[PDB]
């Protein structure tokens, strides 16, 4: 932890999906994850350009944007636009979606100064995507390129999401909550890790944090509350690499998965599993019971025997660090393309609680293989 | 006067196809918001490299949701070797349709007894073809002519869902059911009614069935079970027509609303309004109480005092025919644009029921302003 950040970062701010129709994705995600409609920006708020809806659960902010017809905004140019998020662009958005499907366009981090952060990033090698723009003399926004067509976004405050969003009338946004509270890491899939790590730790000063189809490294902020792992494929293997399958169906580099921190992963999983076949997110097939017998041998000090039996009801995977213990599970893909998916996380130990306590689960690749071959022979 | 002039044999509505950016998310939203089962699929998991297509069903109502993959996936596929289950599909036409109109209905699909002859007769009677007949396996034939806008009227026929779909695996298949049972009418908006009603009646032989800013007429098959109303705008000088607003945000003509018949509209509305703000569909703001104080005067012989009470709690609208009575309600738009919406209906009268029983609600245009004036006082 050299604390080598070239500017000051203070946690994730929001994840932005670009969609064909934003109403329907946001309503599916709302119900599937227990997130509340909190802010809107569309025709009803005087936006002729895009429709945008903010979901929030705790500190997690999911935003969903689709474009209107360009005719609607035909008498506007870029400085005269009615758009509340002025880095938007019809042709980029339709291009992004036609190429990659539904997915993440913007990983947005809060920084002390966005203007600064943009200047310091390009001067250390970052490809600019959107210059610094300020909203109603309060919030500043900027975009540099991250990987694929996914930008890293800088929100800064001078002195209720962004200006020109309206707070959502509480008679249409029902208090939903299944326990999700934070974005914990955002991960990207790429063809060559070396080049992507070199470029991205270059313009941020993020440090590196402490096969079965992939190689992976994590980039971290000074306090290690922003975590950005990146994977590449390992080819020729017995099975074909899931990383490789992503890149094919995504047409290149992109955001693989988002990991959401739960203040009670068992509450979250129950609520989510309850709604899988009625509009929410399905889950990966749960591991065999041999994986859970082996659990007492590796985490029996951390989890009681009943809690282990409740992991097994829910299909939870468990891995352990030098510092803490990780509880994790993975959804099936969120969209039509086998590309992006969600992972639900609770961390245990390392006490605020440090970021990364428990790792990221890599030990669970090997573990499963073993547990599935022990099961298939008895 | 039902002149029974169908230029070919027509059974009932078969399904509706939406074209979307992401099939998965639309279908799960609609399933939950409407009470429809996940019952069939065609996608990568079943060998379709071209499009994803998911099918929700409630009774005889079938909603299909379809989106395109990256073309890279099927680049060495020609039409004879296609893994597409719906051969009229076309990456360009979908992506084009969707950026011009957003989320919307591409295919109103009626089931015929022979689709090759339905297509031929239609095209021999003014129908502009969109897809000439393709034979799937050797069980089902499909053909598409132009309807209005980029919406096609699709002909399905059977010798005895579609080949290449699989049944949904029970675990993923939740038997949801809020009471909806079939599609009752399908309505388009066009800028000129006259050309559109001539074109469509010309190649079908459908017959006519018999201001607030719109003009419309209704085409129907011989038994009047397929119903096709069409609205045009009445442009004037007092208010901007709502039909014109549709045309602008849709970028021209398309399908305005689907009318979904419930076997028990009170139950359906109950379950839909429970889910409105947790993933489902909102509804248009409800009429003023003066509208419901006036209900017993007009249908006090059809609905009990208790059942009028339940209309008002659910915000339902009532209209009366020369022959029957109609319960109806309208959602807000299904997607980002102020274009397509859904209407839930149930008809009472005309005893098997005969189609269009009770009309289509035109009485409620003046019934509503009449109540808006009274509520003020
Ligand atoms: C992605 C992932 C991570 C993960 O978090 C990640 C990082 O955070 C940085 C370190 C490197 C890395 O791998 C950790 C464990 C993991 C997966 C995983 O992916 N799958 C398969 C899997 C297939 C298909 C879908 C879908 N849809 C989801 C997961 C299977 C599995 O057994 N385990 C245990
Ligand atoms: C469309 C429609 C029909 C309808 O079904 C139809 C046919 O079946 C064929 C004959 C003519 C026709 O109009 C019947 C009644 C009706 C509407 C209607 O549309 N709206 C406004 C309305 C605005 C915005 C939205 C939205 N979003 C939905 C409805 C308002 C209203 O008071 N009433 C009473
Ligand atoms: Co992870
Ligand atoms: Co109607």
């Amino acid at each position: 932890n050299p604390k080598s950040d070239k500017f000051k970062v203070k946690r994730f701010h929001h994840i932005e999906f670009w969609c064909g129709d934003a109403t329907n994705v946001a309503r599916r995600f709302s119900w599937g994850l227990g997130m509340r409609f909190s802010a809107k920006s569309d025709l009803s708020t005087g936006n002729m350009v895009h429709a945008s809806y903010l979901l929030t659960s705790g500190d997690l902010r999911f935003l969903f944007t689709a474009p209107y017809s360009p005719s609607l905004s035909a008498g506007e140019i870029k400085p005269t636009t009615t758009a509340s998020i002025p880095s938007f662009d019809h042709g980029s958005c339709r291009s992004f979606f036609s190429s990659h499907g539904l997915g993440v366009r913007a990983v947005a981090i809060e920084v002390e100064d966005a203007e600064s952060a943009f200047s310091i990033s390009v001067a250390n090698g970052a490809i600019p995507s959107s210059p610094p723009i300020v909203l109603n003399e309060a919030v500043t926004i900027a975009e540099v390129k991250l990987y694929g067509d996914v930008v890293l976004r800088y929100v800064s405050y001078k002195a209720e999401f962004l200006p020109g969003f309206e707070r959502v009338e509480d008679a249409s946004s029902f208090p939903l909550d299944y326990g999700i509270r934070r974005l914990d890491h955002a991960v990207g899939n790429v063809p060559e890790l070396g080049p992507a790590l070199t470029y991205v730790a270059g313009f941020t000063g993020f440090h590196q944090f402490a096969e079965s189809g992939l190689n992976s490294a994590v980039l971290a902020s000074n306090d290690e509350m922003v975590l950005l792992p990146i994977n590449e494929p390992v080819h020729g293997t017995k099975r074909k690499s899931q990383i490789q399958t992503y890149l094919e169906h995504n047409e290149g580099a992109g955001l693989q998965h988002l990991a959401l921190m739960s203040e009670d992963i068992f509450r979250t999983l129950r609520e989510m599993r309850k709604r899988s076949s009625i509009g929410g997110f399905d889950f990966m097939p749960s591991p065999p019971p041999t994986y859970y017998q082996n659990l007492k041998k590796r985490v029996g000090d951390v989890l009681s025997d009943d809690q282990i039996k409740e992991c097994e009801e829910l299909g939870i995977l468990v891995d352990r660090d030098d510092q803490g213990t990780l509880l994790q599970i993975f959804t099936k893909p969120l969209g039509d393309r086998p590309t992006i998916f969600i992972e639900i996380i609770q961390r245990v130990g390392c006490m605020y609680q440090s970021g990364g306590c428990g790792g990221f689960g890599k030990g669970n690749f090997s573990e499963l293989f073993k547990s599935i071959e022990e099961y298939e022979k008895t």
